[PDB]
């Protein structure tokens, strides 16, 4: 694991000696929309129906609003904490070419999010601009959500499928999902009649959860990338944006073709570890806003 240990406190969990693990690396590099970085530098976001607030002090992590148990159970893995990314980066390091963006973004994990919210938030961040993304995910919150409080303000827990099958492609759009309005309310349907069953997605392999997540209305390559990424834990997939497509002829002289086959070949150069190596890629290429 990437840490020794924890101990548990009044209202929060203290886990000693975390490695590989900065705050901004992991919730601004693409994977998440529900975390907002506070004055102090600490960060608060809304998962699993529960707010939580993460702080780094030295070589350790608190991680306010959970208990022992509730970090045992659901935060540990949320934060993927029991797998060695030190061992991620060496491997990866070995190529000269990502040295750069890997340690650029040496503090990154990717969090094992929820399959539901995540394929609504990818669906919404096609084609779309990460201001808009984050209002429309929390328009949808608030406006069906389970109310929540933490230290004197309101927060809003992700909708149930239940709750957004009641939702009409004019309540979508009102959200400001845009054009998108239509896939999102055709997707939970889906989800909802039970035509497409995401536990089930989730227990395929790699390559045949990737095929059954593009049966979604709005959900292409990309997108089926990074939710099963995000959400399923299917590593060797590898979200082709423009950005990553930059990164990635910038760097391998990779000549300008289908995202297709951008993908096909950065999963072939990276196998197991394309999901991490594109994290990093992207994560240095949008923060460097490099160019051809
Ligand atoms: N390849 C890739 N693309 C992403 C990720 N997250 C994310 O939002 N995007 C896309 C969505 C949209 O096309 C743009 C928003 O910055 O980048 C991501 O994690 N990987």
């Amino acid at each position: 694991m990437d840490f020794d240990m924890i101990e548990e406190k009044k209202d929060s969990v203290i886990v000693r000696n975390v490695e590989n693990f900065e705050l901004k690396d992991i919730f601004d590099c693409g994977q998440c929309f529900r975390w907002h970085r506070q004055e102090n530098g600490n960060y608060i976001g809304i998962a699993f129906e529960k707010v939580v607030e993460v702080q780094k002090i030295g070589e350790d992590v608190v991680i306010y609003n959970i208990n022992e148990e509730e970090f045992k159970n659901v935060w540990s893995e949320y934060f993927d904490l029991y797998r060695d990314y030190g061992e991620i980066k060496k491997e990866l390091s070995r190529d000269p070419l990502l040295k750069k963006s890997v340690d650029f973004g040496e503090g990154i994990r990717i969090l094992r999010q929820d399959p539901f919210e995540i394929l609504l938030s990818f669906i919404i961040s096609a084609n779309n601009r990460i201001p808009m993304i984050k209002k429309c995910i929390n328009n949808i919150s608030e406006k069906a959500g389970k109310k929540l409080e933490y230290k004197g303000k309101i927060y809003y827990a992700f909708p149930t499928v239940d709750k957004l099958h009641e939702f009409t492609e004019k309540d979508f759009e009102e959200c400001t999902a845009g054009f998108r309005a239509k896939y999102l309310k055709d997707t939970v349907d889906r989800i909802y009649n039970g035509e497409l069953n995401l536990e089930y997605i989730k227990s395929l392999n790699d390559n045949e959860c990737h095929e059954e997540l593009k049966k979604f209305m709005g959900v292409g390559p990309q997108v089926a990338d990074c939710i099963m990424l995000f959400s399923m834990q299917k590593y060797s997939a590898f979200p082709v944006d423009t950005w990553v497509k930059k990164a990635m002829m910038s760097l391998y002289v990779a000549p300008d073709v289908s995202l297709k086959k951008i993908r096909d070949f950065g999963r072939e150069k990276f196998g197991s570890l394309s999901g991490f190596a594109q994290q990093y890629l992207f994560y240095y290429a949008r923060e460097n806003n490099i160019q051809l």
